[PDB]
This record gives structure tokens, sequence and C-alpha cells, in this order.
């Protein structure tokens, strides 16, 4: 009876902006580098002072690069701060302030001859893309019918993939990766901001949010009525005025109190381990390194193979959309977890092989592909999306601020780290990763309950259930 119209479509692409923003954020900064360091260079002499040293220009690089992430844990972290004031649909209005105000400070920190700029720039959008983070599974969670549920919120992930890929295209040399056009290469994510911000108000607030936070049931049943273009939504309704029931006997929810509640505790260290997961599979390790690994593996254009591998993210990322309603979560998590796990000791075999058996240089760079694949399978876009399926709607936002912020706070870890430990264990530090790839598949087969078509306030009450033994 519910059908997929073009209001639920729009809402939800709309919505999904912000995931395109997170991906191109994420992605855009790489490409440049080279010229963005010769800019460091340029404005401190400029400015009168010495040359940095090598050091210090790597120092001040890794400072612009991180600073997203540090911004990233900070908004992920704060969704629940905006989206129960304002409501999910208003958090996501204003909180491009963020993204054009980050995006101004990038677009315009070499014509100020600003460093400072450009590393509050970044700061600022990662704020921003990690309030999105967050803010677009929970909105997309809330509005979508419980029978699409995790296909739309593959969308969230498709928009990343498509962010990166967008990027990496950008910043082509003949394209704005270039000494006079990179801070456009940067600007250009205001565009996105300013085009959701002017389709926003046009979106529907989450009809859940609507009955069970605001106790609006009638607003909340044309809503549903409109998106899922029918009259009859009497199972849906009765399943939030249960929810809203439920919200009301239990105390308002803190981050510490997820931790304490047995009942809490089972969702959110799933939800937590479940994004270590995706960052501990050395997904953004293997995706960045994968044009210097290319390279010594003798591709004679490692970027346009770099390029491919986007394109290969893209393309398994509408494969999972199709697949996630009929595999279920479980399944297609564990696949993508086990098939990494095999082309990540196969990236370690080949380069400790290639230089004695030359033909183990085409292996490693397909493991490369197809460990990218194995990653949109499932870790990629699932443990975004499937946090809001674990919570019922009055701990939600804080579970996912918890989560997500874990997220962030493992990627940037990895990015801390990996260098390091790459130094020292050379083609053996991705068996480090292999070994996350086995734990984690080992702790989804046994611990992961599937949610495939299930409606919140059965997850829960499951959880409850095994909460009471
Ligand atoms: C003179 C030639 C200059 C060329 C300069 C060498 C390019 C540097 C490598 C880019 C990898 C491309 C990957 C970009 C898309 C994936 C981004 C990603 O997932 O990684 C997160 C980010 O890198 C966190 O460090
Ligand atoms: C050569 C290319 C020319 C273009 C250069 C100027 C672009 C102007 C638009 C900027 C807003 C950003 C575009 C909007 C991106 C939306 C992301 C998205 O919707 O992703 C798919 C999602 O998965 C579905 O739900
Ligand atoms: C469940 C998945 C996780 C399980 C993970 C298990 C790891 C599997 C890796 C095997 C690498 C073996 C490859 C060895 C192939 C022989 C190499 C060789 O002899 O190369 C000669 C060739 O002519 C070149 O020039
Ligand atoms: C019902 C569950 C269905 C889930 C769907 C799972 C799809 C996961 C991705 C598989 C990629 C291929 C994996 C098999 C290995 C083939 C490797 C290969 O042929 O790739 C050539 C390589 O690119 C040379 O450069
Ligand atoms: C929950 C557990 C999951 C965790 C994931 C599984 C980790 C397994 C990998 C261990 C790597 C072995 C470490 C070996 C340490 C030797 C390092 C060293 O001494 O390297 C010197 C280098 O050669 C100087 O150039
Ligand atoms: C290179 C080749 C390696 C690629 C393959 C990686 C290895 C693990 C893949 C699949 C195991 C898990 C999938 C099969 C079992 C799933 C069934 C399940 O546990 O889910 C039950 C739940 O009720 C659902 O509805
Ligand atoms: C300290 C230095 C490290 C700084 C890292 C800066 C970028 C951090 C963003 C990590 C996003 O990871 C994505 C992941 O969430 C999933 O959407 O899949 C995508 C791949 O397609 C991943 O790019």
């Amino acid at each position: 009876t519910q059908k997929v119209t073009p209001a639920l479509i729009f809402a939800i692409t709309v919505a999904t902006i912000g995931s395109f923003q997170f991906g191109y954020n994420t992605g855009v900064i790489n490409a440049p580098e080279k010229i963005i360091k010769e800019f460091i260079t340029k404005t401190l002499t400029d400015k009168g002072n010495a040359p940095p040293s090598e050091v210090l220009l790597t120092s001040l690089w890794s400072l612009s690069v991180a600073i997203f992430s540090v911004g990233g844990m900070i908004g992920s972290f704060s969704v629940g701060l905006f989206v129960n004031r304002f409501g999910r649909r208003n958090s996501m209005l204003i909180v491009n302030l963020l993204a054009v105000t980050g995006g101004c400070f990038m677009g315009l920190c070499k014509v100020a001859k600003s460093v400072e700029m450009l590393i509050l720039g970044r700061l600022v959008i990662g704020l921003f893309c990690g309030l999105c983070t967050g803010f677009v599974p929970m909105y997309i969670g809330e509005i979508s019918p419980t029978a699409l549920r995790g296909a739309f919120g593959t969308l969230n992930q498709l928009g990343i993939v498509v962010g990166i890929l967008v990027a990496q295209i950008f910043g082509l040399e003949f394209i704005l990766g270039s000494e006079e056009l990179w801070p456009l290469l940067l600007g250009f994510t205001i565009l996105p901001a300013i085009l959701q911000s002017a389709a926003l108000p046009f979106c529907p607030e989450s009809p859940r949010f609507l009955l069970i936070n605001r106790k609006e049931e009638e607003n909340a049943k044309q809503i549903l009525q409109r998106l899922w273009g029918t009259q009859d939504v009497s199972q849906d309704i009765q399943e939030m005025k249960d929810e809203s029931a439920r919200m009301s006997q239990e105390k308002q929810v803190t981050v510490l109190e997820l931790f304490r509640v047995s009942s809490y505790r089972q969702p959110i260290i799933i939800s937590i381990v479940l994004q270590l997961s995706q960052q501990l599979s050395g997904i953004n390790a293997v995706f960045y390194y994968s044009t210097g690994i290319f390279k010594d593996a003798g591709v004679q254009e490692p970027i346009y193979a770099t390029i491919g591998a986007g394109v290969v993210n893209t393309i398994f990322t509408v494969v999972s959309l199709f697949l996630v309603e009929r595999a279920g979560r479980r399944t297609l998590h564990m696949i993508g977890l086990g098939g990494m796990a095999f082309c990540s000791t196969l990236m370690t075999v080949s380069l400790l092989l290639k230089d004695n058996y030359n033909g183990m240089s085409f292996v490693c760079i397909g493991a490369i592909l197809v460990f990218v694949a194995f990653f949109e399978i499932g870790p990629g876009p699932i443990p975004w999306f499937i946090v809001a399926e674990l919570f019922s709607q009055g701990p939600r936002p804080a579970a996912m601020a918890v989560a997500g912020c874990s997220n962030w706070t493992s990627n940037f870890l990895v990015g801390l780290l990996f260098p390091s430990a790459a130094h020292y264990l050379g083609a053996y530090v991705f068996i480090i990763f292999t070994g996350f790839l086995i734990t984690f598949l080992a702790f989804t087969f046994f611990k992961v309950p599937e949610t495939r078509g299930r409606t919140f306030e059965d997850i829960t009450r499951a959880f409850e259930g095994q909460a009471h033994g």
C-alpha cells in the first residue's frame, strides 16, 4: 500500500546532499597537497618569515587535513543538541551556515594569504560534515517506509561516494586542481549547501519527530499519507504511538545513560563496534595510499587507476542498495568484512612477492579494487544507517551522537597511526586491518541482529527481552 512518491524521493535526495558534502570534503583535500604546501610556503615568506622546513610544512599540512576530522568528532557528537531542539529538517537547514562559512574561509584563504583561514575553514567544514553524518541517516531512517529503510539508508553512502568521486574528478589538474583554481576546488562546497538550503524548507519534518517528540499526531499522519502515497498508515501511526508511550515512560536519555542501561548497552556496543568495523577496515588508508601503491606496482597512470577505484566505490554502493533488503544487513556486512579480509591479506602477500614474481604486481592492483568493492557491499553503507535502526525515538539522537563520534574518532586514529605503523611493518601493515576485519566478522555473526523489515519497536523489545536475561 506504501509507494515511493516523488515527494519521498525529493526529501531523501535533498537530505543526501549533506552526504555528498561529507564525501566531497573527505576526498577533495588529497589531490592538491603539493599546490597547498607551496601556498603555505609562499605565505610564510610573503609575510617576511623564513621558508618552512620540510617538517614544519608537513606539520601544517597534516594539521590542514586532520583538523577536518577533529571538527567532525565534535560535530557528530553534537547532533543531540540540534535535532530535538530544532527538529531534523530544521537542523539540516541551520547548519548550512557552517558549510557556507567554512567554504568561504577556504575559498578566500589564498587571496587573504592566510594559512589560519585554511585551517579554520577545514575545522568549520569538519563541524558541518560531522553534524551531517548524524543528521542525514537520522532523517532518512525516520521518514522511510519500514520495508525500504535499509535501501533508502544506503542512499546516504551513495551520496558520500559520489561526493568522493566528484572530488577526485575536480581535483584533476586540468579541472580545478591547479595552482590558480584550487581555492575554488575547496570553495565548491558552498554550492551544494546553497542548493540544499533552498530545497530544505519544502521537505517535511520527520513525522516520527512530529508525532512522538511533539505529540502532533494529525500532522504526522498527513505527512505520512503524502510521503508514502496512501491514506492507510494506521500500522505505522500506531507503532509511533507505541514509541511515544515508551518515551514518556523512560527518563530523558543521556550519552552516559546508554552505557549504564542494559537495554541500551547492547545496541550501543553493537553501534560503536560496527563503526569501528567500517573505519578499522583500513578503507581510508587503502584509498588514500592506493595511488602510491598502484604506482609502485607499475601502473603507468596511477591517478586514473585511483579514479577507477572511486568508480568501483560507487558502482558497488549501488549494488548494496539493491541487495540490502533482500540479503539483510548481517549477510552484506559479513560478506564485505570477509572479502576485505581476503583482499588486505592479498595486498600484503602481493607486495611482499612482487619484486621476485612480477605477475604479483597485477594481483596487488586487483586486490585494491576488489577490496573497495567488498567494502561498499556492506561495511560502507550499513554502519551509517543501522544505528538509527537499533534504537527507538527517545535514545536515537544520543546514540547516533556517540556512534557517529566513534566513527570519526577511529578515522582520526587510523590517519594518525597508520603512517608510523606502515613505516615499521611495511607490507605487513595491512594484516593489522585483516585482524580487525576478522575480529569484527566474528562479532557481526554472533552479536548483530537482523534489522531488515522490522519496526524500531520490535528491535527495541527484543533488546529488552535479552536484557531480561
Ligand atoms: C605532483 C603530483 C601531485 C599528486 C599528489 C598525490 C595525490 C595524493 C593521493 C591521493 C589519493 C586519492 C584519494 C582521494 C579520494 C579518497 C579520499 C579518502 O578516502 O581519504 C581520506 C583522506 O585522504 C584522509 O587523509
Ligand atoms: C562538470 C560538472 C558541472 C557541475 C559543477 C557545478 C555544480 C553545481 C551544483 C552544485 C551542487 C552540488 C550538486 C548536488 C549533489 C547532490 C548529491 C546527491 O544527490 O547524490 C546522490 C544521492 O545518493 C541520491 O539520493
Ligand atoms: C575468507 C577469506 C580470508 C582468507 C585469507 C587467506 C589468504 C589467501 C591468500 C592467498 C595468496 C596466495 C597467492 C600465491 C600465488 C602464487 C604466487 C606465485 O607463485 O607467482 C608466480 C607468478 O608467475 C607471478 O609472476
Ligand atoms: C547474495 C550475496 C551477493 C553479494 C555480492 C558480492 C559482490 C562483492 C564483490 C565482488 C567482486 C568480485 C569478487 C570475486 C573476485 C573476482 C576478482 C576479479 O575478477 O576482478 C578482476 C580484477 O579487477 C583484475 O584487475
Ligand atoms: C582484537 C585483536 C585484533 C587486532 C588486530 C590483529 C593484530 C595482529 C597483527 C599483529 C602484527 C604483528 C606485530 C609484529 C611486531 C614487530 C614490529 C617490528 O619489530 O618491526 C621492526 C621493523 O622491521 C623495523 O624496520
Ligand atoms: C574471497 C572470498 C571471500 C568472500 C566471502 C567472505 C566470507 C564470509 C561471507 C559470507 C558469510 C556470511 C554470509 C552467509 C551467512 C549469513 C546468514 C546469517 O548469518 O544471517 C541470518 C540472519 O537471520 C539474516 O536474515
Ligand atoms: C588524522 C588524519 C585523518 C583525517 C581523515 C580525514 C577524512 C576523514 C573522513 C573519513 C570518511 O570515511 C568514509 C566512510 O565513513 C564511508 O562513508 O566510506 C567512505 C569511502 O567510500 C569513507 O571515505
